[PDB]
Order: C-alpha cells, then sequence, then structure tokens
C-alpha cells in the first residue's frame, strides 16, 4: 500500500507543502510580522526583492513526498538541487524539519526565530539567494546551471546504500553539460554504488522563453530519454488532490525498481545495464501562487520566475494581492501561538540523522577519512648523476597511483578523458581496469582494460567528468584528475564554481568540515605539440586559476619524475585547496633524487647546487625556470654560458610552487622578503623561464623589491606546426635565446660577449635551416644532457 | 535495586574498566602492535614517555560507574576532570563509547585505528598529554591545578537538568583557589540550576610527597567537609569486588538526594540551603598497575605518578614487566579479531547524545544563542557641548546591563567581587538582586539586595568568581565581569589558561564551535587612588594581556560614558576574544555623543575634531591619549598650549582599541601603514599620554615608521598618598608636564616657549605647595572644562 | 653534567652551617628538581601520621628545614621570614610563577619604601626565587603551554629592587646562588633548567663571569684582535646551547667569518647607566656589543624584554632578539626551538641575513640550513625524538 496514499496523511503532506510555500514567500518578501498577526504594512516588506519564486513550488512539492518515502522505507536522501535558485524551498523544509534551528540556534522554532528567519534571507549580512555552503544539506551551489546531474552521480560513486534525488529544470537541460550528463548512468555500477533518481521539472517556461524540452511532443521526449537509458515516468496536471496521489504512486514505483536493480546487481543474477527510473513533472511554474496580477498570466508562465509582482511598496493594490496570497495557505492552522509548527507537521518530519538536510553525506568532511599513502620513494626512479639520466616521468606516477588504489580500494578514484592510456599511465591498469558496463567484444578484451568493476572513469566530456570529481570530494572521498592542458579551458567554468564552494566553506561557514583537495593533472604541454589536440594550444588555464585567491588554489610544475611524485604525494594529503599539477608526457631528463625531490617540494623554491656555477660568491645572473621543458632549455643555456664564459657565475633556481613568489603580506604561504632576496639577489638580473604566459610571473612578484630586474621568457604564440626546438625559438625560450638574454642583462658581458652572441645567432639560424630541410631536430639537440 | 549491583553486570563494568586501563597504558607506551598479537619488542615502545599514570585508574573507575548510572536514570553528565593529566583515561573512554571515532574518523574502532590511537598520544603532531580542546567532552584544560571545581559550578549556572561530576585530587586541594571554591555550593541555586557532584580522589600521594588531606584524621576531614556545607560520603579499600558494589551504591545514594534536593527546591516546600552530597575515594594511586619494580613500592605511592618504570628500551627486564602488566588486563577477551570492543562492552555504552563524552554542553558553541540586547543609545547621556558637561560614566553602563538582564533572563549573568555596589552599578539592582541563599535579617533587606533568585554573583574571592565565568562562556552562555584594576593580578593565571583554550580552539581544533567572549571590566584605575585597594596600585595587568596574541585578546580604554556603552555593546557581540575594558568610577567630563561614540568605536582610534586646533594644515604636534583620566590631562594641556601659543597647530587623537597600533602585518585588525600615517603624521612629534606603563605603547608601535618620534608618558611610580593632580605630576602625565613636553619636541617652540615653560613650572610648584597645605586640589583644577 | 646537583650540595652545606636562620621552600618540586642532596642531612617537616612506606620513600620528620606545600600562596612564609631578619631560599617551576605574581609585587613595594622613604628601617635579607624546568624543555609536569611571562612583570618593577639572573651552567649557578645569599634589599629571580646540559665555565671563571654579569666568552669567540662581523648573544641556558651550536655551524661553513660570543647573566646590566648605576655604561656596552655590527640576541623568554632594557642604547636599532613566541601542543626540545626560531639553524640563518657580506655568499649555506630544519622536523614526526647527534652535541673546537 506504499503506492496508494491515505487521505488523512495526504492532508498532513499538503499541510507540510503549504507551510513550506508559506515560509518560502515569507523570506522572499516579509521582513517583520512573520505570522501576520497584524494587518500587513509596507515596513514589513523587504525594500529590494532578489528571491526566485518560479521553482519554489516544485521543489517543496517533491521534498515533502520524499520525506514520506523515507519514513516508510527508511532510506537516506541528499536532494541535490538543479535550478539552485530554489533555496527558499530548501531552507523552509530545513527549518520545518528542525535541522536549520539546530545548525543555527538564532533561527529558533518560534515567532522571534521566524522573524529572524525571514529577515536573514536575501539580506546584507545574511544568507544568499542561491543554495550556498551556508545552506544545510546542500552540496551543489546551483548558481551555474548544467552541473547538477554530474554532482548527483559523484555523490553516489562509492556509497552503496545512498539514494540521491536530483531535480532537473527544463531550461537547465538546454545546457551542453547537462545533455551529456544523462549518459552517466552507464558508468555507474549498480552492484557497489548507490542509485540516482533524476526528476525533470518540465514546467514549460524559462525566465522569458518556453523551454525546448516542453515544446517537443510527448513521443519525442519519451524517445529522447529512452536513448539516454532511463525508464521514463510522466506526472502531469495541476490539481493537488490528483497530484498527491499520482506523484506518491510514481515515487513508490521507482524506488522499488531501484531496490530491485540494486538487489539483482548484488546477487549477480542480472549483470547488465538496466533502464534507471526517472520522473517527469508537467506542473505549471508557480502553480500555487497568483494567477493574474497586471492583466497578464503570472501562474504557469515565464512571468512566474522570481517576480510575482514587480512593485509592492509603491502599489498598495499589489500589497493587498500579496496579503491575499499569504492568506491562501491558511497559516493560522499550520503554526501555534509560539510560532512552531503544529504537532501534525512534527510527526510527519523525519527523526534524527535520517533528515535529508541533516545527512552526513552533505557535510562530507565528517565522513572523510585520511588516505593511506604508500611511500613514494619505492616507486621513485634512481639517478646517479643529476641531468644525465633520461627516463619518462609518467611511469613513476602511474605506479604510485596504482599502489594508492590497492591500499584505498573504496574512497579513491581516477578520472581521465580517454587520455590515461595516452598519458602512458597504464601502470594502474595492472590491478584495476576502466568501468564501462556495456556490451563487450573479444577484440575489446585484448585492446582495452574494460570491466564492470573498476576505479577509473573515462569519458570525453570533461564537463560531466569533472562534475563527478567535485561531488566525490564534497562527499568526503578522494580523487585525482588527469587530462591534457589543451582542453583545460573546458572545465574553466566548473573550477571557479568549486573554488567558490571551498572559499565560502573555509571562512564564512563554521560548521562545514574540511573536504579533500581537488587534484588536477595537466599533461601534454603546449611545447611538445603532440599529435592530439589543436595546433594552437593555450596555457592560459594557469592564468585564470591565479585570478582566484592563493588561499584556495595551488599550482605545481614539477621538473622531473621524482619531483612529480613528491608533489602528487603531498597534494593527496591537503584538504581545502585546488591543486593544479602541470607535468609533461614526453620522456625527459631527471634532475632530482628521491630524497632531494622531497626537500625541493618542501621548500617549493630552491637553488640547484649542481647546476649553480659558483658558491661562496655573488652570482652575476640568476637563471630561473618553472616548467619542465623550459627547465631543460634553462639548463642547456647554463651549459653554453659556462662553456664560453668560464669566469661567469650563474645561480640556478627552480620553482615548483608558483604562489611562493607572492609576498608574505599577500599570503603566509608565500616567501618572505628576506627569503626571496636570498633566493633571487636584490640587484643581479633574473632570467626567468616560465612555462605559460610570461606576464603571470610579474603579477605574482610585483610587490618584490627586485621586480624591476626580473625578466620572464614564456609562451607568446605558436606556429601551425613546429619542431620542439623551433617552437622554443619563436617564443625565445630556447637555450640560445636565453643565453643571448643573459649576455644583454649582465653589465660586463655586453662588450665581452659580442662574439659569443654572434655565434649563438648562427646556431639559431643553423638549427632552423636544418629543421626546414629534415623536419626533425639535430640528434645532439634531442640527446642533450648535462656536461658537468 | 539501583544501589545494589547484579554480578553479571559487574563483570561487564569491570570489563569496561579493564579495557579503559588497557587503552590508557597503550597510548602511554605502545607505538605499534596495539593488541599484542606478536611478542612485544622495543620498536613498539615510544622513545620519550610523557604520559601520566597515577590518576588514570581513578578516573576510569568513576567514568564506568557514571555510564552505569546514566543508563538507568537517563541523566546527562559532563565529567570535568581535576587532575588534568588523566586525559588517557578520558580518551580511552571516549574511544570505547565511539565518540572519538565519530569526531576523528582516522581513529576508527579497528586494529589499524587502535595503532593510530596509541601513536598520536604524547607525540609530535598529535594530541597532548593534558586535557586539550582536541579532547572530546572536555571544558577544563586541567594543566593548572585548582580551577576545576569553579568550572564545575560555572557549567551548571543556568542548566537545570544538567549534572556535573568533578573529580578533585587531594594534592590539588592544597591550592588556594580550590579551597575557596568549595563554598560555591551556597551561591548555586537548586531551584533553577543543575547539581554538581564533587568527588575527592584522596589517593594519598603527590608526585613526591604525601597529600595534606590524606594525612589528617578521618574525623577532622569529615569536620572540614561539613564546614564547607557538603554531605560527606567515604568509599575506601583496594579490592575491585568490594569497590564495585560500594561505589555504585554510594553513587546511587547521592544522585537520589540530588534529585530530592532539586525536586524539593522546585516545589518550593524546602527553601533552604541543603548539604550537597560529597564522595571521598581512598583508593591507592595506580592500584591496578605494577606493585614493585626496582625494589620500591610503585603502587599506592608517590612513585606511581606518571612513571611506572623509568626505562623500558634500555632494560629488557622492565619491558618484560611491562608486557606482564598489559597481560594482566587479559586484552584477548575484551577485543575481537578486528580490534573493536566486544558486544559486552558495546551494550553497556551510552547510546546517542546521552554519551558523557558527546554532550553538547561541552561543545557549548553549538548550544550558544546570540544575545538579544537593546540599543545603547537609549541609555546614553546627552552632551550639547563636548568636554563641558560633567556626568558619572558608571551609571549609563549599569542601566544598559540592567536592560540586557531583563531581555536575557536565562543566558546572561553578571559577576562582581564585592565591588558592584562600590562601582556605582546599582542600576542593575532595580530589577534583580544578588544571590546569597543563606540566613537573612531585616537589616540586610534594607541595606543589601539579596534574594534566592538572582543574576548577579557577589564574592570577593576573584579566583572562584572568575572560574565561574570561564565555564559559563564555554557552556555557550554570556557573562560580564566587573572588578577593580588593583586586584587584576589575582586572575592573571586564570586569564592565560582561558586564552590558550580559545587560541587552540580557534585554529587547531575544527569541530569546536565558537563560544561567547570573555568581557572583563576594570574600574578604579590607579590614578584616582580610591579608598579601597593598596596604596601602590599596579596597571601591569594590561601588559601581561598584551603578551598573549592580538588575535585572542582585545583591550579597550573608553574615555567617557557614551564610548563605554559602545565598547560594552560591541564586546557583547564578539565570540572568540578576551575583552578587557578599563574605565573609572569617578565623575568625569563627557566628550562624545551617542552617535559620535559609535563612529569612534567603529574606527577604534580617531581624530577628535573639536579638540584639534587646526584643520587643513599640517599639525605641529600630535597629542594622543589612551585612558580616561589621562585624556582629561591631555585635553587640559591642549587648552594651555592653545591659550599661550595661538599660532600652534595641534591635532588631538584618542585611542580606544589598543591593538590598532600594531601594524597590519602583525594582525589584520591593526591599522595599515597609510592609515597610521594619516592619524599620526610621518614626521611631526607625537606626545602619547597612556594609562598604564609607558613602554606598552612602544611594544605595539615598534615596527611603525614614525616610532622614533613617539613619546609616551605613563605610569611610573606612586607615592604613599597623593592627590589626583599631584599623582599625575609625579608620573609627569599632568597637564603642565605634557605642555612642557610639547614645548621641548616642537622645533620652533624651544626658543619662543622658554617663558611659557618657566610659567608652567611655577604652576607645578604652586599646586604642589597648595596640596601640602590643604590636602586637596584647587577648585579650578577639579572643575576644569573645555574652554573653546 | 646536570646543573641541579651542585646547587643541592651547596644548599645542604649552608643548612648545616646555619641550622637556625636558614630554611628552604619548595612546592612539591624539591625532589622533582633533583635537589635531593639536601635530603642527606635534613628532611622535610610534616608533623602528621606516618607509615613505613613513607619512611622508605619520603624524607619526613618532625624536625626539618625544608617546607613543602602545593599552594605557592602560603611564599607568604618566606616573605615574613626575611622581614623577621632571617634568610631563606625559594625553588619552584617557572610555569607556576604567575601564582605568586600578586605576592611579589607586594613584597617589592615593601622593600622600595623601606629602602628610600623610611630611614629607621634596617635592611633585611634578600628574596631569592629559583625557577626550574623552563618552558623549552617541556617536562611532563605542568601545563603544555608554559609562559615565561613572570620575567617580564618583575622587570616592570624598578631595577633598584629586583634582580634577574639566568646562569648558563652549574658553576655559574653556584656563583649566582652564593652572591645572592649575601645581598640584602633585592628580589633575586634565578632561572635555571633542571635537565642535564653542557658545562661552559670553570669554578674560577664562573666567579669572574658573575662579577661582571655580562662578558665575552673567549673560547666561543671566533677571532680576537679584529673587529667581529657579528655579535651572537645568549641569555638563558637552553638558548645558550643553541647559540653555541649556531656558532659552530657558522665557523664550519664560513672560516673567514669573525664571531664574538657574549653571554649575559645579569639582565639589568643592559639598562643604561643613567637608569641605574648597576647598569653598564655606554662605553662598556659599546665594548661588549660593537656600535655598528649586528647583534643576534637569543633570549630565554619574551623577545621584547631585551628591547625594553636596551632601548636607550646607541646600537639598539642593530639589536635583533629571538625568543619565546608560542608553544605547540607537544613538541620535542629541538622542534620547540624551531617554532620559536631560536634553534641553531634559525640563528645561523639570521646571522646570514644580517651580515652584509654573507647575503650573497651564504645563499647556498642558507639553503642547506633550511634542509636541516625540514629534515629534523620530519624525523621528529616519524620517531617522536630528536636525532642522537642533536642530543649528544658538544663544542667541536
Ligand atoms: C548556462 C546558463 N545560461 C543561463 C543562465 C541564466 N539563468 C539562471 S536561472 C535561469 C532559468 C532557467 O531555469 P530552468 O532550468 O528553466 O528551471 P525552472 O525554472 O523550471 O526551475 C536562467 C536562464 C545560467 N545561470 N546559466
Ligand atoms: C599550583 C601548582 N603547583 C604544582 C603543579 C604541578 N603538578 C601538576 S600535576 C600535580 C599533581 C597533583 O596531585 P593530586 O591533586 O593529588 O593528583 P593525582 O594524585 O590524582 O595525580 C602537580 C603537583 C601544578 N600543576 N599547579
Ligand atoms: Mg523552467
Ligand atoms: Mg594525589
Amino acid at each position: 500500500d506504499i503506492a496508494t496514499l491515505s487521505p488523512n496523511e495526504q492532508a498532513a503532506i499538503d499541510a507540510w507543502w503549504r507551510a513550506a510555500n508559506y515560509l518560502s514567500v515569507g523570506q522572499i518578501y516579509l521582513r517583520d510580522n512573520p505570522l501576520l498577526q497584524e494587518p500587513l504594512r509596507p515596513e514589513h516588506i523587504k525594500q529590494r526583492l532578489l528571491g526566485h519564486w518560479g521553482s519554489d513550488p516544485g521543489l517543496s512539492f517533491v521534498y515533502v513526498h520524499l520525506n514520506r518515502l523515507i519514513r516508510r522505507l527508511d532510506l537516506n536522501l541528499i536532494y541535490v538541487t538543479g535550478p539552485g535558485h530554489g533555496a527558499p524551498a530548501l531552507l523552509a523544509n530545513a527549518w520545518l524539519e528542525g535541522t536549520y534551528s539546530e545548525v543555527y540556534p538564532n533561527c529558533q522554532q518560534s515567532t522571534a526565530g521566524l522573524q529572524q528567519f525571514f529577515k536573514q534571507f536575501s539580506f546584507p549580512g545574511g544568507i544568499g539567494s542561491h543554495c550556498t555552503p551556508e545552506t544545510p544539506g546542500s552540496i551543489h551551489e546551483g548558481g551555474e546551471l548544467g552541473y547538477s546531474l554530474s554532482h548527483a552521480f559523484g555523490a553516489a560513486l562509492d556509497n552503496p546504500d545512498l539514494i540521491v534525488a536530483c531535480v532537473i529544470g527544463d531550461g537547465e537541460a538546454e545546457t551542453g553539460p547537462l545533455a551529456t550528463s544523462w549518459h552517466s548512468n552507464k558508468f555507474l555500477n549498480p552492484a557497489q554504488d548507490g542509485a540516482v533518481l533524476p526528476i525533470l521539472h518540465l514546467n514549460g517556461y524559462k525566465i522569458a522563453n518556453p523551454t525546448l524540452l516542453s515544446r517537443i511532443s510527448h513521443e519525442e521526449l519519451r524517445s529522447l530519454f529512452i536513448g539516454y537509458g532511463y525508464e521514463p515516468f510522466f506526472v502531469e496536471g495541476n490539481d493537488p488532490a490528483i497530484l498527491h496521489g499520482v506523484m506518491a504512486s510514481t515515487l513508490a514505483t521507482c524506488v522499488q525498481k531501484i531496490q530491485a536493480i540494486q538487489a539483482a546487481a548484488r546477487s549477480g543474477e542480472s549483470s547488465d545495464r538496466p533502464m534507471w527510473p526517472m520522473i517527469v513533472l508537467r506542473t505549471p511554474k508557480g502553480w500555487t501562487g497568483p494567477a493574474t496580477i497586471k492583466g497578464h498570466v503570472v501562474e504557469g508562465s515565464w512571468r512566474s520566475h522570481q517576480v510575482p509582482m514587480a512593485d509592492v511598496l509603491t502599489n498598495p493594490e499589489h500589497l493587498q494581492l500579496l496579503e491575499d496570497w499569504l492568506r491562501s495557505y491558511r497559516p493560522e492552522e499550520l503554526f501555534d501561538a509560539s510560532g512552531a509548527p503544529v504537532a501534525e507537521l512534527q510527526a510527519i518530519a523525519p527523526i534524527g540523522d535520517r533528515r535529508m538536510s541533516a545527512n552526513p553525506v552533505t557535510n562530507g568532511g565528517l565522513l572523510r577519512r585520511a588516505l593511506t599513502l604508500p611511500d613514494f620513494r619505492d616507486q621513485a626512479v634512481s639517478v646517479p648523476a643529476p641531468g644525465k639520466s633520461r627516463a619518462d616521468s609518467t611511469r613513476p606516477l602511474g605506479q604510485f597511483l596504482r599502489e594508492v588504489i590497492r591500499h584505498n580500494p573504496d574512497n579513491f578514484r581516477l578520472f581521465g578523458p580517454d587520455e590515461t592510456a595516452s598519458n602512458r599511465l597504464d601502470a594502474v591498469y595492472e590491478v584495476t581496469s576502466k568501468v564501462w558496463l556495456g556490451d563487450r567484444i573479444p577484440e575489446d578484451e585484448d585492446g582495452g582494460h574494460l570491466s564492470d568493476r573498476g576505479r577509473v572513469m573515462e569519458i570525453l566530456s570533461e564537463h560531466t567528468l569533472e562534475g563527478w570529481l567535485e561531488a566525490y570530494l564534497l562527499t568526503g572521498r578522494h580523487g585525482f584528475f588527469a587530462t591534457y592542458e589543451a582542453f583545460a579551458h573546458v572545465i574553466d567554468s566548473m573550477v571557479n564554481q568549486h573554488a567558490k564552494w571551498l572559499d565560502v566553506s573555509k571562512r564564512e561557514v563554521d560548521w562545514r568540515a574540511p573536504v579533500s583537495s581537488l587534484n588536477i593533472l595537466l599533461s601534454s604541454t603546449v611545447w611538445r605539440q603532440d599529435h592530439n589536440g589543436f595546433s594552437h594550444q593555450d596555457p592560459g588555464f594557469i592564468d585564470l586559476v591565479t585570478n582566484k585567491s592563493a588561499r584556495v588554489t595551488r599550482i605545481y610544475l614539477p621538473p622531473d619524475a621524482n619531483c612529480l611524485l613528491s608533489v602528487a604525494d603531498h597534494c593527496l594529503r591537503s584538504t581545502d585547496y585546488i591543486n593544479v599539477i602541470v607535468a609533461d608526457k614526453q620522456s625527459h631528463l631527471q634532475y632530482l633524487d628521491a630524497e632531494a625531490a622531497a626537500r625541493h617540494c618542501a621548500k617549493g623554491i630552491g637553488i640547484w647546487d649542481w647546476a649553480s656555477n659558483d658558491q661562496g660568491a655573488s652570482p652575476d645572473v640568476v637563471i630561473a625556470s618553472c616548467g619542465d621543458v623550459v627547465t631543460l632549455e634553462a639548463l642547456a643555456a647554463t651549459a653554453l654560458l659556462r662553456e664560453h664564459f668560464p669566469d661567469l657565475k650563474i645561480r640556478f633556481v627552480n620553482v615548483v610552487d608558483l604562489f611562493r613568489l607572492q609576498p608574505d603580506t599577500e599570503h603566509p604561504h608565500g616567501l618572505s622578503d628576506r627569503d626571496f632576496d636570498s633566493l633571487f639577489t636584490v640587484d643581479k638580473p633574473i632570467i626567468f623561464n616560465f612555462h605559460g604566459y610570461p606576464w603571470l610571473i610579474h603579477k605574482l612578484a610585483y610587490r618584490r623589491h627586485n621586480h624591476n630586474n626580473l625578466h620572464v621568457r614564456g609562451y607568446k604564440e605558436v606556429g601551425n606546426i613546429n619542431t620542439p626546438l623551433e617552437l622554443a625559438i619563436r617564443n625565445q625560450v630556447d637555450r640560445f635565446n636565453l643565453a643571448i638574454d643573459v649576455i644583454d642583462r649582465v653589465p660586463h658581458l655586453r662588450d665581452r660577449g659580442a662574439h659569443v652572441k654572434e655565434w649563438l645567432k648562427d646556431q639559431i639560424h643553423d638549427h632552423i635551416q636544418y629543421a626546414y630541410q629534415e623536419g626533425i631536430d639535430r640528434p645532439e639537440i634531442n640527446q642533450w644532457q648535462w656536461p658537468f
């Protein structure tokens, strides 16, 4: 009798639904007089109205039904919200359940607390309009549309009993990231993971236009959602008496199929991809609000979004209509004299931790356990001489990630956009394979590592791929993202959304526990110009990350494999940061030992003693490199200068943590003025060789005393197709161009080095001519190694 | 049958008691191999041993009995710990109950978590030996001995159903603050407050000496506890079979009397001070540990404190004795294969929020509600002309505190050590009176304001009085402390103890929610030399507070009544600070309006425009004052200089928030370099007139550019008896001495002002001679007022 | 060698030679501070019931010259004992010195008025307080967040009534204790550490050192007959070891560097001669600390106290103080020094920054020192104890 609904409890469900809408309108409009004991006056209304009403009836409608299903089947829900502006619906339900009062004791369940609850919403020094980290039981910010469904799947990536209900707006479904994210059901594993229940809020209208998915035929819509792999269920109408029975029946129909699918998967009798249930709602937008106000339809139209009435203080007629709107819910029966909800509402509320707004999954920091990290020195390469031994840097990282997977089989996953095999990270394929959950052929068995059980997800769309990881970290688990640098502009919008969540959660919100860090690995840098990716790769993703504060993002550019392992090991321990690691796929030199890499990453910036020419004397020039390809050119430039100028004294500095360049005033993590002056001399010129746009170094090191003597060579532009050496020549980061620049800046080499500067220009022209004749660099360029 | 014990449950209680002691020794000694699956080896033992063992058996003994009693009577307990070094006992019980695993997911209830649990204790990057804020269910740090009983009463000051069980060591009872704190039962109100059950751990030995209270006769000890007003109960012996029955019976005897007392008080039939229950334990120190190790008695002696055996790694014989010590608890039956406690231990543990280590009272920030306070502008005095109207500054504050009491009748109390009437704070006596709960005479009714119900605590022992407030804030309530400045050295030790609690809770601990701030009001400054207090008052309390970091303490020196109200209003909103407010009882001038005071306290330090001589031109000298008495002298010096030097341009600056002087690098609260240079110009001399030791200003403003031009006048020494004017002359903070100082620093007044400097010295000599003949200052000195 | 044992033997000899007008006071820390040498001839006084277990373990008898009680307030015994005309000695932890904060100000008030204002008051014996188990060692007893702030509040009182002594080793401790038992109208605060340490001064050399109060250590000083490049000064005893260890590192890595080592025992000698006749003159101060070379002061306690005393000096702007700032929850003795930057490596880093001709030459060494800081912290986290060569360090020259 779960599908059927009793009439007596339907009134209580409707009573909860009315109370949620009453509190929703109250915080949008009312500033004082919460229970309308006295007649409404303009001083009780907020001066500026930034709330959104169009999505509020739908979210409150679904939420009360879900509480009914939790009471019977003892489920656990999260309710990630799609539209994101339906926060008044969420906060009203959280207040009714008592969760909001427990989290915020000021907003007590009383008349005075109700006045404070309405006052704080959409107000300075108060909670925001969208669902922010201050909102209890929320993981998705929802301000940017299209990433809600991916966050639903990410939260259930390794929780078997968890159920998540994501409400999808029809306008939101027009976005590109949401269109692809439907296919994520295939990657989800029914045996060991939870179930996601997507709900489509097809109200029919956007802010100003009819939605695309509402103006397609019912047959076309059913065809479209069958192709995504979901079982479509349709709930239509605008009569609450009809809608309560139908929507309760459909929810009970879907959850039993969800339990049937999960039980069949765990039993192993049905090892195939099932059609997941899904619910479609055709309820009009704002169907519980005013119908017509100014001669136009304000219910079930685009006018219902965020503005029922434009002016209330100016026009007393609208205020009277507003007062009649609040009276339509009959608030007198819903609340007692004290202002608390009546005993009818208290009984039907979930009890204890089962409340969706109080679920520990949403505050994933409490659920988070520290990762078990094997020592990376086992997988580190051995270097007898720094700069003379050549080995690929991807293989040590792949072995290290494999060991973490075995030691952390549940709370760790790896993400790649069909580049894990390309990135030479096949070491993790030894113990675990990619998860596909589709039809397979024996040709696939020999070719690709595909299985139903796996810890590596591979989908081309980085929008849904990165969305999975963000929810995975906010749930309390740990993850790692590896991709090319050329396609990092795709996740540019999503990174700012996640960095916004961490920034507010760290400072403003006090009950939010810290979650795991966001680790993104960028490979196949712009300098190598691999076969994949467009010809004009852009390292501009590093710049937009630096626009965000240094207290939420960290950028690491390790030169070799050992320094890459130390960065990867250290970043897997951090909590409230976004870690961007820029390594290169191609085989390179190795400069640091396993022990020396740990000391290097501890400081972030360090002098390389073997590369440095003279110690115990003031250097004539400081040569600095940041990336790994540009580090080789910086080292090669040092070899040329030491060969031609034996008396020249060169200090070589390699930087891994970019934000160490920022002064100590900007952030405590940055180097102090005395520390910076020790590394980079106060007066001698600095020849910085930076991977990426050369101006980024000037932004960080602007406040430094020696900023005027800082010279940066970096990425400027790229030709259609170039050799690795020729590309460095055009950007003037080549070994010869750096050696030319050192001659210019050093005061006593501008006259002595004229002959050498002429010789270097001959070498630039000679290598370019050989590149045009043969198409490949000279063998001594490719096989170069440190001569000292 | 609550007093009696079943034999079967006694074994489970003993099983819990053994497991707590086993975990206690494990974290003191073991670093690896928690369950002793393999034979013990020296690499499993911690190299440096800092944990304390002497108090551990006693604390674990009481804790398990309390969990027995909390299961049957469904009570709520806090268990404030006296010795403070019994943290291994508390952490073991918290781990057994599952609270520690929930708070710290790394220390999971498993074999791996047990290894981590033992490893972290007394280790770098781990929990400390004493009861730190990291310890769940702890409000008292316990490192300083003697303040535990006051914290027991403070936590129950307004929680009626709460029960607090504070364990008192016999060596701790020799301390002065603990001896007085016994009388706090009289001030506790049984009708509206909880009951505190003190327990004496009379183990007989200190770290090196027999305790005083164990070496007195049983008759005299019983006489002493009767004099304190407690009903003494004695539990003795060293046999666990006997001790389990007797101690459980005594606990059941005491709690029913506690419930009888509370029920009788709330019924109103017994309105008299009752004899509260008291428990004495004669159990030997470390009576569950080794007896003899090196030919000396290590059980029940002073050797049992913190060192069972001195060396374990060096001597394998002690390691064998250590291994036999762990085997004596029979750990195999207590834990399963996974390492979790067996089902016998799980059943007897408290369930949910009823756990003593998981009570929300201990983490009072969750329980804290924001204080509802009226607008202070209602009680602010009216000033038509600044500096010309004379009114006492204490009366507006007393009225403001009275209004807060009415609006917050439950979560607010006021504390004053026999000086609330002296400080002219009788405005709060209008609505509420001080609580005494003793015999009363009609002479007391007319003279004093005493009643059973009250919100003002009055006891001149500043030790026990300040201890009540600290627990009251950590419980989540709000309070206010008002006392003389002369006796502020008494609570000097307690402030440092509370400051280190807030410092750790803010930064290191993440689950600690912010508590209310500590507001201390200092009256009767050293300059007025009131009748009370010693002749040589010391303002040195301000200096020791500044030794603590600026991010945990704030010091405010409001000049007048309106600025006092703004400071008091602002500090009642703050959360994680110690607020020290220094004002003077004596009637003074008024300089700021109600609106202007709010702007002044917003900036903290600002230019007084009316006192400033010339605007739109560079001032010749900056005259700054910090206190209130010295502000009058600074203003009077300005009047003299403007009278004798019409062309002189003087900028007057008043400083209220002391820590604003610190540079922005030291703390974000401090003024920036540009802001400081605007207030005090970069080149002109600054004549600072500071209440207190003059060097404190140089400590704060040391890093400033214009520090070398800063001249501070302040308290140096005080004669035996002096007039208020003559005392300023001795310390050279008088109006004439300040005017003399300005003449010296200003370059163009050193020659022109020679005649005026001679005249000022005549005025100094003239007033001193009049003071010797008459004993009082001249009438125009006392009735001075701003002439412009 | 441990520095507590020579003081205990000396206190025992005073007790026998002065059986009536001398007593010792300790708040259950005389045995803790390894002062059991006085237990040989005299025992603690209890006057209560006794058991044979107490007889074997504790030294208790009806007749005794050592007072033991937990409450430091009932220091009140000693103050009246001195005003009676007799002599005493107080030994306690530094962590609980804030307890007697109010009482000390009362006694110093009495002495200052009696010395100057009152003429018929005859001088009485001095108040000698010994503070043991300093904040740097972090012993098992006491709260983890020990505060050396008691030294600061004593300095707030006039230099004519309070004297603060920080002897580095056992011999310098005896000379301070011997000298302070002769003084009359002063409050003597002696800060020594319980734990076993190095020894730097001979019996004769300690007497000369305490006579001057502050003096150059010739063996620790690098070059004589030439102007030193930097002056390394230490005041306490734990920080003296770090100051010496920093000197060893700099002399090893910079053979040409000239370092003058100065040790300060009497704190108030830093005050100028104008403030008090006891303080050093301007010429004497300029001889010890050069007028232009940087001074790397390593002070036990709050680092600002040195700036208060030496504010009026000509070379105050070149004075750099490293001292106690904050303490972690639990740390190794070396790790605690790293947090407050008084470690041997942090001092060596500060010398490199301050010396003008080492800011460029010492960049490699400064990088090496930062590696040593990180390496020792990592070893501390893995093992919980410092490396064996750190604990067993000794002067290599
Ligand atoms: C990519 C993108 N395009 C446009 C917007 C602006 N926007 C915010 S809410 C909204 C309304 C669309 O919401 P819909 O999915 O129709 O939700 P419903 O009203 O049915 O809840 C729009 C256009 C946005 N945030 N992101
Ligand atoms: C005022 C003060 N003096 C000395 C100490 C040093 N101390 C720390 S713990 C301790 C032992 C306290 O003895 P007791 O109260 O008998 O405790 P238990 O026997 O239960 O360990 C002492 C003396 C202190 N903390 N405070
Ligand atoms: Mg819509
Ligand atoms: Mg004891």
